[PDB]
């Protein structure tokens, strides 16, 4: 399959991937696409495990680039399961015939810059070589599973899974002693679905997470049907905001209110379910006196969801500030902890000393399990270009650049490695938006600079070092005017021993973001240098 020469060449096909595609194609330019994964999707490919769900509303998260697919799709649920998207991204792949600029199961291992022809050269690991122009690493934020770090692992005789890289067949935990390991959003999702088969069910929780009623609801077929009629003008109002969603900025600080309208206020937004939540003051991811009066009344909805104390008490997240690791939206995960047969195991108390052959030794005992699920999470931001021996010039490796966190301009690009851009990652908005928005906006800015720089004749594009310095500084002190480095979070690189601990996003909002990236695009890429 992949073509030996091509203008751009793509990594990934997922909905960044698969966008590119589609925009090159239509700006004429010869693009092709290498993915792992046999077929499309990226994380809805992957993540088959019971329970996986979006937690940003069908309706938001979706492609806005299509009238047509605006149009005829009909999403069925306020929040879309990952079967159901996965059959989204196979109705796009099939309008836009996409597959015929793709090689699936193929994974890039290396690349490297050549200065004398202003070209990437490409390896993958069934020994294809392809020379690109560009190269646009659209291969995720959240691609590269994390197994725990305990000894004893390769001795489990039960079945071993991650959510991350689930089997593709359903796997049935009928009458078993299952272990899930993890309690991010992966672990609240998948764990209900195993208690209502497993014997018994014991979650190993570290830190407890906030989580927060998603109240899924069926979508009204009416409601829909109005949506479509004005479904591009609906999708700028989201453009135009800090979360790429319709949620409300309340005005208001957390700190002015009386306590009496505080409860009255979050009490709606419990009801209500999701996310919004987050947005009801204009501090509470600035201030820690806002954010514990919100958090301590999520804390207190939590010890009146789980009736017997202690393991309520257990559940209520403490040591952080709400927010600041991502928000989760839960389904009968609280009301599961009822169940007779579900046990918590608090290893913040009783921590994990090893995986054995049969289960799981804590300090205080062992548990026997015929199947153990991580929900550990991912390697998140750079895991995936770190798999990659990526080389610019004067053979600098990513890897040791960004050695100490990512370093970029506007995300984008890094300075010493020309004509290579990262889609939705570090030093950009990227997981803080909804992601549609955060990949449709730099789907759309990096091929059209690729088409500037076709129409110009110029073939070499690179972020200016002092540019990008300037940018990683601003990132950085934007962040710490905001509570998001206080946590350890896969944000800051938390999730992988020895990773540096950096806040490695864009906090100032999409919609800044975006001014900010067409500013630089309309004065003809200022803090790059084109020849
Ligand atoms: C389970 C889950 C649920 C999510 N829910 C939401 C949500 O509700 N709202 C939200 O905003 N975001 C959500 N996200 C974030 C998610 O990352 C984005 O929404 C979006 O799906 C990412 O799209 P992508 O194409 O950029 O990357 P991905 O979907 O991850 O696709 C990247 C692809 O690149 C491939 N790849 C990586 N390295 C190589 C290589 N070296 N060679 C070849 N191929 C490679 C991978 O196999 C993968 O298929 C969720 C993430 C996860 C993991
Ligand atoms: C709904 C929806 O849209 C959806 C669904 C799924 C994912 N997503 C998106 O992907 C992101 C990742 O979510 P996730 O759940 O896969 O991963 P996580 O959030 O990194 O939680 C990891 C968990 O494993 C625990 N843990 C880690 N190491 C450990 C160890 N050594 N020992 C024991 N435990 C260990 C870790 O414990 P602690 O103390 O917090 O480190 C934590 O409990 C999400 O944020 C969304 O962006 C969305």
């Amino acid at each position: 399959q992949p073509p030996e020469e091509v203008d751009v060449l793509v990594v990934g096909a997922g909905f960044s991937g698969l966008y590119a595609l589609y925009r090159l194609r239509e700006l004429g330019r010869s693009v092709h696409v290498i993915e792992t994964a046999g077929d499309v999707g990226g994380v809805w490919y992957w993540n088959r495990y019971p329970g996986a769900r979006c937690d940003i509303e069908s309706i938001e998260y979706c492609y806005s680039f299509s009238e047509e697919v605006l149009q005829e799709w009909n999403w069925t649920e306020r929040y879309a399961s990952q079967p159901e998207i996965l059959r989204y991204i196979n109705f796009v792949a099939d309008k836009f015939d996409l597959r015929s600029g793709i090689t699936f199961h193929t994974t890039v291992t290396a690349a490297a810059f050549d200065e004398a022809t202003n070209t990437w050269t490409v390896d993958t690991n069934h020994g294809d070589r392809i020379r690109a122009r560009y190269l646009i690493m659209a291969s995720g934020q959240l691609s590269v599973p994390q197994l725990p770090n305990f000894p004893g692992l390769k001795d489990f005789a039960g079945n071993l899974y991650h959510t991350g890289n689930w089997p593709h067949e359903p796997v049935d935990f009928s009458g078993q002693r299952v272990g899930v390991i993890g309690t991010g959003s992966s672990g609240i999702q998948v764990s209900p679905q195993i208690a209502k088969q497993a014997a018994e069910l014991f979650v190993f929780q570290r830190t407890p997470h906030f989580a927060v009623p998603a109240r899924n609801a069926p979508l009204d077929p009416e409601f829909l049907a109005d949506l479509k009629k004005r479904y591009a003008e609906f999708r700028e109002e989201s453009r135009n905001t800090p979360g790429g969603t319709h949620r409300y900025q309340g005005p208001k600080s957390a700190l002015e209110v009386s306590d009496e309208e505080l409860v009255e206020t979050l009490e709606r937004y419990w009801q209500e379910g999701g996310p919004d939540i987050l947005a009801a003051y204009r501090d509470i991811l600035r201030d820690r006196d806002a954010n514990e009066r919100v958090a301590e009344f999520i804390r207190n909805k939590i010890r009146n969801t789980v009736r017997d104390p202690e393991v309520a008490e257990r559940l209520v997240p403490k040591g952080y500030p709400f927010g600041t690791k991502r928000l989760i939206l839960e389904i009968d995960y609280y009301e599961m902890f009822n169940r007779d047969n579900v046990h918590l195991v608090d290893t913040l108390s009783a921590p994990i000393e090893t995986i054995t052959p049969r289960g799981v030794r804590t300090s205080e005992r062992e548990y026997e399990l015929d199947s153990l699920v991580l929900a550990t999470g991912f390697d998140a931001l750079t895991g995936a270009l770190f798999k990659i021996d990526i080389r610019g010039v004067g053979n600098v490796a990513l890897k040791e650049k960004w050695a100490a966190g990512p370093r970029t301009y506007l995300g984008l690009s890094t300075a010493g490695f020309p004509n290579l851009f990262f889609i939705a990652g570090p030093g950009s908005p990227s997981a803080l938006s909804n992601m549609l928005v955060s990949i449709e906006q730099h789907v759309e800015w990096v091929t059209d600079h690729i088409a500037y720089m076709f129409k110009n004749g110029l073939t070499r594009s690179e972020a200016v070092l002092e540019k990008e310095d300037e940018w990683v500084e601003h990132v950085n002190e934007i962040a710490d005017e905001t509570l998001y480095p206080m946590t350890a979070s896969w944000y800051t690189g938390a999730n992988v021993p020895g990773k540096p601990r950096v806040f490695m996003l864009y906090v100032g909002g999409f919609h800044r973001y975006r001014q900010i990236c067409d500013e630089v695009a309309a004065k003809g890429y200022e803090g790059f240098v084109l020849t």
